[PDB]
């Protein structure tokens, strides 16, 4: 019984299982807290433990080391990784820096740690939003989503520079304005939450547009939603409100990333102490300037 064993190597070792919205339904089982980024990051900061176990991908788990550099963190699988994070370099906000030296860099915390030692702020799709508003600018260096960029430039006014010029989230980017018009025809009752990671036409379909953890907060608002995000998400609502309908608007909506974390290797992270996320120094306090003000913003 993996579990039995699971909880037994969390008492040995000292652990929390840190789990994200998308984790599958029998890894969310086992966590002990599970959120969405920013939730997450903020969870990262009162860590009394001396083991993270990030049922994760690997910027989330890198996060979670930049805030917590004397606890030991844990990542089940190497190969837990973000696409769309993976898409923007360093070189992206050199040559975006060289052409606005007075825009902020802002880093959705979708993006690797090197990356995040050249923000000036790091923000989620829960405060990118409140993040660039009040910064002291009328344009800004964003990236990597392009989707959420284009959310941020319409909800505040300001000019976005994006950072890379391609920067998209393939599980995402799968919905479109059929399954918009399948869910009102199949739930005429529901309204729609959708990820601001979905393209912008879909995004203006919406009833709230949020994050996983603002789909969370605002999910009291009627009683049955159709869910445009990663599917795992609508066992994570299901188990939170039972007394309400979920419905996935596409049940192929799946991150290949998020899915490399089974419960096997949960169990072989505690036993084995693996895999260990490192972040160098000088990067890591780059990074945690970021990261600290966004929290403070
Ligand atoms: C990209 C994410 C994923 C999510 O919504 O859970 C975020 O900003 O929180
Ligand atoms: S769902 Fe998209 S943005 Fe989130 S981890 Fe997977 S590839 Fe990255
Ligand atoms: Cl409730
Ligand atoms: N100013």
């Amino acid at each position: 019984d993996l579990v039995e064993e699971i909880l037994r190597l969390k008492e040995e070792r000292n652990a929390i299982i840190l789990a994200h919205n998308y984790q599958l339904p029998e890894v969310q089982d086992i966590a002990d807290f599970i959120g969405d980024s920013l939730e997450l990051a903020r969870r990262a900061t009162r860590v009394d433990a001396d083991v993270i176990v990030f049922a994760g991908v690997d910027f989330m788990a890198e996060t979670a080391k930049i805030l917590n550099p004397d606890k030991v963190v844990l990542i089940p699988s190497r190969e837990a990784t973000c696409a769309m994070a993976n898409m923007l370099k360093v070189e992206h906000i050199l040559e975006a820096k060289r052409k606005y030296p007075n825009a902020p860099v802002v880093l959705y915390v979708n993006s690797t740690a090197e990356a995040k030692a050249y923000a000036d702020v790091t923000v989620t799709s829960a405060n990118a939003v409140e993040v660039v508003k009040k910064l002291d600018s009328d344009v800004v260096i964003f990236g990597p989503d392009k989707n959420l960029a284009h959310y941020v430039a319409k909800m505040t006014g300001k000019k976005i520079i994006p950072v890379p010029s391609k920067g998209h989230c393939y599980v995402h980017q799968k919905f479109t304005l059929d399954d918009v018009e399948r869910a009102k025809k199949l739930h005429p009752n529901a309204k729609l939450m959708i990820h601001p990671e979905c393209i912008p036409e879909v995004q203006e379909k919406a009833d709230i547009i949020a994050s996983t953890g603002g789909m969370i907060k605002r999910a009291c608002e009627w009683d049955e939603w159709v869910v445009f995000t990663e599917r795992e998400m609508v066992y994570r609502l299901r188990k939170l409100y039972p007394q309400k309908k979920f419905y996935p608007a596409r049940e192929d909506a799946f991150c290949i990333g998020m899915k490399a974390i089974t419960l096997k290797n949960i169990y072989e992270s505690l036993k084995d102490m693996k895999y260990k996320v490192e972040v160098p120094e000088e990067i890591a306090r780059k990074a945690r300037k970021a990261i600290e003000r966004m929290l403070e913003m």
